[PDB]
């Protein structure tokens, strides 16, 4: 685990749930429910260019591609197939009433302070070999699998959302799509 195998701005890659293995995902399916954005997921199908998410500065920030991401430091993620960003609000999630809403919203042009995440790793750079947690920057709230999962048209796919605190599904992992 060389201690400069670190993650960088602008690098795209998958982002694996800890204990469930499922990667981070979204699509062109729409919420029906809190702000009726596009939603995301997670999924039990590994290599899908679906699940490919690009780090960005944050919204106030900016980067050289290569730069290593410092821990504390916040980012941004940008759905590569749609453009748009992982996102976060005071809306209820879909399936979880007690839990916060996380979309895919906008684009580079909408990005808002909404599209905020600390970056949770231990000691100061972004290790691909650690477990990390993501916390909303604006509310807080942590990016977690609700434990539920969603029926057709995305059947067996894991529901994503905002935990005030953390939890069981909290725990991410990085990987190298491509």
């Amino acid at each position: 685990g060389s201690d400069e195998d670190f993650v960088t701005c602008y690098s795209v890659l998958k982002f694996i749930n800890a204990n469930d293995g499922s990667r981070l995902h979204s699509h062109d399916v729409k919420y029906g429910s809190g702000s009726g954005q596009q939603s995301v997921t997670a999924v039990k199908n590994s290599d899908d260019i679906n699940s490919h998410w690009q780090i960005f500065p944050a919204l106030n920030a900016k980067c050289n591609r290569g730069d290593a991401i410092k821990c504390g430091d916040k980012i941004r993620l940008k759905h590569l197939t749609t453009g748009t960003f992982l996102h976060s609000h005071h809306f209820t999630a879909p399936l979880s009433k007690q839990h916060q809403e996380v979309s895919a919203f906008g684009s580079e042009a909408e990005s808002d302070t909404g599209d905020d995440w600390t970056v949770i790793c231990n000691g100061d750079e972004w290790l691909e070999s650690e477990q990390f947690k993501l916390r909303h920057a604006v509310t807080g709230s942590y990016l977690s699998l609700s434990g539920q999962q969603f029926g057709r048209p995305i059947h067996g796919q894991r529901e994503v959302v905002g935990t005030d605190s953390i939890t069981g599904g909290s725990a991410w992992k990085v990987a190298e799509g491509i």
